[PDB]
Parts: C-alpha cells; structure tokens; sequence
C-alpha cells in the first residue's frame, strides 16, 4: 500500500513526467534516456532519489517535494545516479 503522500497517477507533474510506481508498468524504452539502458532503470539508480527522505520502498524524489516515490518506480526525468 502506498504512503499517504505517494506520488499518485493524477498528480500533474506525475502525469507529465510519465511516472509510474512501478518500472515494469512505465515507458522507459519509448523514452529511452540516457545512462543506462532502459529496462535498467528505476528510481533506486536515480540522481533525484533521496535516500534519506521516506522509509522503506517509498524514498523521496527531488521532483516531487513534500511526497515520496517507489524505489522500484520510473518518470521521464530519470538520470544516472551519479553522486
Ligand atoms: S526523477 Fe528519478 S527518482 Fe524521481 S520519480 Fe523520476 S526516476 Fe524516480
């Protein structure tokens, strides 16, 4: 079950970026982002996951302030965790 301050499918930003909770249910290939291939990528290996907001599966993403995302999630603005 999600957190009550889950990134939801209505949320417009959500919605804009093409986030999904979950990765395997998103279009990662279509967009094809750079840094890995794209059926590598999830939030876990995301420059913008904030490993130290949230608890669990459910971390922060600096895109969505005030929310959390899932570790195993996907959007668009997906970029190589890099430091
Ligand atoms: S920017 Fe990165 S951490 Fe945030 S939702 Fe998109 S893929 Fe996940």
């Amino acid at each position: 079950a999600a957190p009550a301050n889950a990134v939801t499918a209505d949320d417009p930003t959500a919605i804009a970026l093409k986030y999904n909770q979950d990765a395997t249910k998103s279009e990662r290939v279509a967009a094809a982002r750079p840094g890995l291939p794209p059926e590598e990528q999830h939030c876990a290996n995301c420059q913008f996951m904030q490993a130290n907001v949230g608890e669990g599966d459910w971390k922060g993403c600096q895109l969505f302030p005030g929310k959390l995302i899932n570790v195993n999630g996907w959007c668009a603005s997906w970029t190589l965790k890099a430091g």
